[PDB]
C-alpha cells in the first residue's frame, strides 16, 4: 500500500550514486541490489582510474564505501533481484519473489554483463590476468605476451588499446570471418603488435596463481596447442541486463535502453536510466557512477514537478 | 617543436580525470591548472555526495587525491593559466604568457563560474553558510531559516529544492519582475515554504564563524533592514568559460561548449569538451568526473584513428 517517491534497481556505482542522491534528497529510496550485488567492481581487484583514490583501492572497498555512503544518508538497501517490473502509469510496480513494491519513479541501474568463454580458469583467474575490459586493466601487462578473444568492433577496439602497453597481442578469433567494420578490421591488421589466430578457440587458461598460458583447438581440424601468455582479455560482446524491460521502455538493437538527449529520461514517464545498461561506449565505474547522479538529479526534479 | 598527444586545460574534476586517464593510457598528457587550481570543490568544505568517501572527504583533500593520482600515472600538471588557443587543424597550440605548446588533441574542462553577488561576508563565509549550490549543501540547513537571491530559472530550481530541507526559504530578487519561465515562478508562489520579497538586495552577509544574518537594502527605496538567517544561497546564474574558445568552437546561447550527441566531441576536430563547461544541468563533481573520464576515452580512441 505505500508507494515509494523513488525504487532503484541495482547496485553497481549508478544505482549507488543515484542512491546517495535521492536519500541525501530525503526520497528515501528503495533499492534492490540483486543477490550478485556491488556491481562489476566486486569482481575485480585493484581499481586505479577512479577519481580520488591516489594509490587506488579495490573494487570490493570502493563498492563497501558506496554502499555505506548510500546507508548514512538514509537508503533502504534490500539484497535482492527485481523479478518484474510494470513501468507505465504515475504507480510503477516491481515484484521480488512473492513481494511487490512501488514507487512514482524508478531508476534502471542493472548494468551490462560481459559475455564470457565459459572455459576453466577463466572465472577463477579473474582479475588475475583474465580481463573483459581493457580500459581497465590493460596498463597492468606492459612488456607482456597477451591474447584478445574476439571477432567484432569490441575486440578490435580492445586489441587496439592493448597495443599501448603489451609487446605482443594475439586476437584469437573462432572463425575466419569477421564481424568487426572494415575500418576497424583493416587498421589491427596493420599494427604490427597485433597477430591474428583464426579458427582458433580457447579451451582453458592456466595458472596456480595468475595466468600463465592458454589451451588452443583449432575450429576447423581439432588440432591443439599451448600458448603461454600472461593475460587474457575476453572481448565477445556485452548483454545489457534490459531484460526486465523489454516491451516497456525502448531499447537499441543491441539491447541498450535509449535515453532521451543529455538527460536519463527513458521512453517512459517517471523511469530514468543510468550506467553501463545505457552506455555502450565508457563502460568505466566513474562514468556509471556520474550517470547514477543524473538520474537521481533528473528523478527528483521530475518528482517535484508531480 | 615538440607535439604533444594532447593538453588538458583545467583542474577541477573533469581535468584530473581526463588526466588520469590520458596519463593511464601513455599519452602524457600536458595538463594546465591554472593558478586557481583544484576546481570549484577548493573553494568548499565538506563534499558528502561524491560517491567513494562513506564518511565524506574535504573539498581540498579531494583535489589532491585527484592531483596526486594524475601525477601518479605521469601527467605533467602546471600551475599556470591558458591565455589563448588555436584550436582549428592538425596542430593546437596554447600560449601561457609568453610561452606556447602544441598537442594534436585538447580537452577542454575550464568549467563555470557561479556568479556572485560581491558583498562583504560574500567569499569569507562560502562553506560556512554562503552556497551558490543547493543540490550540493542544501542538506546542511536542515529546518534552518535561510536566503536565496536570484530571479531566474536557476533560483526558482534553487529554492524550490531548498524547501526540502529547510524551515523556510526567503527568495530575494532586486526587481518586481522575474526572468524565470512562468511555470517555475508559479510553482515556487504556490510553495508554502518560500517568502518573496522583491525589490530587495543583500548589501552585507554577517557573521563571525558561520552566517547569522543578512543586511537587507530595497533597491527602490533605500529602506534597509537585517534578517536573522544562517544561510545564504546565491543563485544569480552562471558563467561558462568559453571565452578562450568562442569563436572557434561553437556555443550556446548562454556560452556553453556545444557537444555532438552523447560524446565529448566538439564541433572542431581534436577538440573534447568536459565538466561544467558543457553539463548546464547537473553541475556536480561526480558528473563532471565522469565526463572528464569520457573526453579522455573518446581523445584517445581518435588519436589511434589518425
Ligand atoms: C573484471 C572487471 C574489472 C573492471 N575494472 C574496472 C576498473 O578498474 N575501473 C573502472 O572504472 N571500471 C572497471 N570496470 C567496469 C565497471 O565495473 C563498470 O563499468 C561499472 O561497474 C558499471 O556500473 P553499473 O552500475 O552501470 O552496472 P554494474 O556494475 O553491472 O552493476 C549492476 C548491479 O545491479 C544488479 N542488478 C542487475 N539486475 C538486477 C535486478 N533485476 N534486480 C536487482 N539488482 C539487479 C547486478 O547484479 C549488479 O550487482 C570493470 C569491470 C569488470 C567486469
Ligand atoms: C562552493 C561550492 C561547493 C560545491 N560543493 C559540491 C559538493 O559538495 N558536491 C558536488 O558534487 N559538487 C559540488 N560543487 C560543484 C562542483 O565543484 C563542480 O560541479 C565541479 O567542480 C565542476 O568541475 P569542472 O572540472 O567542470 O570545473 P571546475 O571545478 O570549475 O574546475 C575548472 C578549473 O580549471 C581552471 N581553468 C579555467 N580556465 C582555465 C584556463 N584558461 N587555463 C587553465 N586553467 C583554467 C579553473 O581555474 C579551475 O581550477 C560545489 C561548487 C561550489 C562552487
Amino acid at each position: 500500500q505505500t508507494v515509494h517517491d523513488v525504487i532503484i534497481i541495482g547496485s553497481g556505482p549508478a544505482g549507488y550514486t543515484a542512491a546517495i542522491y535521492a536519500a541525501r534528497a530525503q526520497l528515501k529510496p528503495l533499492v534492490f541490489e540483486g543477490t550478485q550485488f556491488g556491481g562489476a567492481l566486486m569482481t575485480t581487484t585493484e581499481v586505479e582510474n577512479y577519481p580520488g583514490f591516489r594509490e587506488g583501492i579495490t573494487g570490493p572497498e570502493l563498492m563497501d564505501q558506496m554502499r555505506e555512503q548510500a546507508l548514512r544518508f538514509g537508503a533502504d538497501l534490500r539484497m535482492e533481484d527485481v523479478d518484474a517490473v510494470q513501468l507505465e502509469g504515475p504507480v510503477k510496480t516491481v515484484v521480488v519473489g512473492d513481494e511487490t513494491h512501488q514507487a512514482r519513479a524508478v531508476i534502471l541501474a542493472m548494468g551490462a554483463a560481459a559475455r564470457h568463454l565459459g572455459v576453466p580458469g577463466e572465472e577463477a583467474l579473474t582479475g588475475m590476468g583474465v580481463s573483459t575490459c581493457a580500459t581497465c586493466d590493460g596498463f597492468f601487462f606492459r612488456d607482456q605476451d597477451i591474447v584478445v578473444v574476439g571477432g567484432g568492433d569490441s575486440a578490435m577496439e580492445e586489441a587496439t588499446f592493448l597495443t599501448r602497453f603489451a609487446r605482443s597481442v594475439t586476437l584469437i578469433h573462432r572463425r575466419d570471418e569477421f564481424r568487426a567494420s572494415k575500418i576497424m578490421l583493416e587498421r589491427a591488421r596493420a599494427n604490427e603488435k597485433i597477430t591474428f589466430l583464426t579458427n582458433t578457440e580457447i579451451t582453458q587458461i592456466e595458472g596456480d596463481p595468475k595466468v600463465t598460458g592458454v589451451r588452443l583447438r583449432d575450429t576447423v581440424t581439432g588440432e591443439e596447442s599451448k600458448l603461454d601468455v600472461t593475460g587474457v582479455f575476453v572481448a565477445i560482446g556485452h548483454d545489457p541486463r534490459s531484460e526486465l524491460v523489454r516491451g516497456q521502455v525502448e531499447l537499441d538493437d543491441e539491447g541498450y535502453v535509449k535515453v532521451q538527449g543529455r538527460t536519463t529520461y527513458t521512453s517512459l514517464d517517471g523511469v530514468f536510466a543510468a550506467g553501463d545498461l545505457v552506455d555502450h561506449t565508457y563502460r568505466q565505474a566513474i562514468t556509471a557512477a556520474g550517470s547514477g547522479c543524473a538520474a537521481s538529479i533528473d528523478a527528483e526534479r521530475w518528482l517535484a514537478e508531480q
